[PDB]
Order: structure tokens, then sequence, then C-alpha cells
């Protein structure tokens, strides 16, 4: 597995976390969540409601006895050992088609890049990544020929992925706006910042509106919550799920965030969600990124810190959260923030651990708490 992750970028996680505990996190982030959390939509239905609902499906949700509105299904797998080599015709799926197989989606058409030419309708195929990541087996619904051509379609039956996590975006529930599926430490992060319905509240980078839909339903739709991002194919995205969710809490503004004080708005309350490296999302095929990416990243989400820090009124709260694992993107920029007026304050949920040489951050795990690794950070501004 080590080989999914660059080299310099390995030595890194060893240094920074230990050897022992590094081979563990990066074996872990190569697999899918063991547990796939959804969140219950509390504006449209009841947890216990839902869950009636999706056993009507045939699936089998469990509650979180953290999170009222947590749900969560147990991920299947693996299917085969990471050294199978099935005697199969090999169908190349690209990258993007290639993790949805390796996790229980089937192969569509547009998903494939090439393949075996002996391959017809009802033949057992593997399917690779392009760089030779056996992710799944299946049944070919395609010859060869339409398979390499058609636009549309099912081209592999996956009856035999590597994992498998229910699909739910199909679900009549889903359509229905009854619930959002997020990742546990995401819930958290909404919950530890505490929104009152009073609050003037800001989500500097919310597309697609996972946190910022949290808030509105912790809210119950009251209050006004104020959702920027930069991006107008996310805030489309956003929208939608806006509507879905019957979310008609939230204030869209499409601009650069790093600009915020040029409103004339002092928050209470500030969810920075920062853009990062991402270095904890799972599954991990291969890791793109490395060292050069964690400064520069780094260093982009101060503008966004120190825009948020002036953006708050005095005794104001910010929660800083990043799906990665770095140091300079979480712990060193927390310091950043201690320098300018901020203080730490103690989290009102804290089940992942402590952070790294830090005590009130909390960081998850993907081989502690069964989630993708993950930091949450809680900050009262004590001055300008
Ligand atoms: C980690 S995602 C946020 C996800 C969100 N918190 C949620 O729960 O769904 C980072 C987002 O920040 C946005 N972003 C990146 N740079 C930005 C900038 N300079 N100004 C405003 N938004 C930016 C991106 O469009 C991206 O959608």
């Amino acid at each position: 597995y080590l080989e999914a992750f660059p080299k310099e970028l390995r030595e890194y996680y060893k240094n920074l976390f230990g050897k022992e505990e590094a081979n563990k996190i990066m074996k872990k982030l190569r697999e899918p969540v063991e547990h796939y959390y959804i969140r219950v939509n509390t504006l449209k239905i009841s947890r216990e409601k839902l869950i009636g609902e999706l056993k009507k499906e045939g699936l089998k949700p469990l509650r979180s006895p953290y999170l009222p509105e947590g749900l969560y299904f147990v991920r299947e797998g693996p299917n085969f050992s990471d050294d199978f080599e099935p005697k199969l015709p090999v169908v190349v799926a690209n990258k993007y088609a290639a993790e949805s197989v390796y996790q229980g989606a089937m192969l569509y058409a547009p998903g494939v890049l090439k393949a075996d030419k002996n391959i017809k309708e009802g033949d057992e195929v593997q399917i690779r990544d392009p760089k030779g990541l056996l992710v799944g087996i299946g049944i070919a619904r395609m010859d060869y020929k339409e398979m390499t051509e058609a636009t549309r379609g099912l081209a592999v039956e996956v009856t035999l992925p590597k994992f498998k996590l229910p699909s739910l975006s199909e679900l009549k529930a889903f359509e229905k706006g009854y619930f959002y599926p997020q990742g546990l430490p995401s819930m958290v992060t909404a919950r530890v910042l505490e929104p009152k319905e009073d609050d003037v509240i800001i989500d500097m980078a919310a597309a697609p509106g996972g946190k910022t839909t949290h808030i509105a339903q912790l809210l119950e739709n009251k209050g006004e919550i104020i959702a920027i991002d930069k991006s107008k194919n996310r805030l489309r995205k956003m929208e939608e799920n806006i509507k879905r969710l019957g979310v008609k809490n939230v204030k869209l503004v499409q601009m650069d965030a790093r600009k915020l004080p040029d409103l004339g708005i002092k928050a209470d309350k500030i969810l920075l969600d920062a853009p990062c490296t991402a270095l904890g999302v799972r599954p991990k095929l291969w890791e793109e990124r490395t060292l050069k990416h964690i400064e520069a990243t780094a260093r982009y989400q101060r503008a966004f810190i120190w825009a948020a820090i002036k953006s708050l009124r005095r005794g104001g709260v910010l929660v800083y959260s990043t799906c990665t694992l770095s140091y300079e993107e979480n712990e060193g920029n927390v310091k950043f923030m201690i320098r300018k007026g901020m203080k730490l304050e103690e989290q009102s949920i804290f089940i992942g651990s402590p952070g790294i040489g830090m005590n009130k951050v909390q960081r998850f795990y993907p081989h502690k708490h069964l989630t993708q690794g993950f930091f949450i950070a809680k900050l009262r501004k004590v001055k300008d």
C-alpha cells in the first residue's frame, strides 16, 4: 500500500507520527471508511422514522450514540486479497470510475478507458485502474466494441467489488431530502460551532453546503446563514442541495472569501472548513499531492484565517477544519491564530484524538476512529 504515497510524503508522515502509526494511517487511507455516515435531515424527518424508511429498502443503518442526527452503514470487504490475480480479461477504468467501482459502484461505458478485445457480454472480467490497481470483478454487459465506444449505459455489472458501501443517491429517501451523506468528523464540526438563532453566522467556504445545511437544521431553519464560495458550479450544486433538503436559512454569496472584510459584517460565529491538501480523504488509491502543496496550501489558508479573524466580533467564535493530516495546515495555522488574538476553547464534543503537541484541538485518524483524516479547531476572539 505504501506505493500509493510519494516517498517524501511517506518520510513526512513517519517523522510526524512515528513509523508505526504512519504505516497504519497510510494502510487505512487506501481503504474506504469502515463506517459510512449520513446526516439525518431533522428539518424533514426524525432519525427513527428515516431508519424505518431505510430498512424498507433493505439497508442496515446503525445509530450514533454521540450524534442524534447520525446514522452509519458498516462497510463490506475486502472481498479479495491484495495480491489476488484473477485469470480474467482486463477492463481498465479511468481514475474516477475505478474509485467508485472500488466502493461498489457499477462500471458504466464512459468510465471505461480501454479493455481486452476478447471481451463479450456475459464474460467474467476484472477491473483495473489506469495504474494496475485491481478494484473489482464483475460480468460484462457490453462487448468490447460497444464498451469502448458507447457514451452511456452499463458496461460491467460489478458483482465483486474490492469494497462495498451502500449507494444512497438513487433512493426515494434521498430525493425527498431525508438525509445528506457526510462524514462523522464533519458533523462534529457543525455541532462544535454551537450555532444560535441569534448569531450572525458565516460559512466562508461553504459549497456544496454539507456543513452549512447542517447548521440550518440545528437552527431549525431560523436565523440566517451567510454562505460564501468562489466556485459558481459548486454554488449551483449547493442551490440544489438547499432546495432538496428544504433549507430556507441560507443566503448564498459568490466571492473570494479572502476579501471577506470587504463586507461590513462582524459575525458572532464563523465556520472555516478550509480548502486543503485533502491528505485525509478516503479511499486514497494514489496520493498526488505532496510537500510543496502542503506549504503552498498552508500559506493560502492563512489569508482565509486572517480574513475571518478580522471579520469576527470580539468574543466571537471561529471553527477551523480541514480534511488533511499535515501539521502546517492544522496545528501550525492555529499557532498563527493564537498570535493574532484568538484563544483555544474546549469543544462540546470530543471523540477523536488530541492534536500534535496541542491540547484543545481535535484530530481524527482512519485507523483509530474509522473516519477520514480530519482536524477541528475552535477559537474565541479575545481581542483585535
Ligand atoms: C473543503 S471544500 C468546503 C466544503 C464545505 N465546508 C462542505 O461542508 O460541503 C473548500 C471549498 O472552498 C472553496 N474555495 C477555494 N478557494 C476559495 C476562495 N479563495 N474563496 C472562496 N471560496 C474558496 C472551494 O470552491 C471549495 O468548494
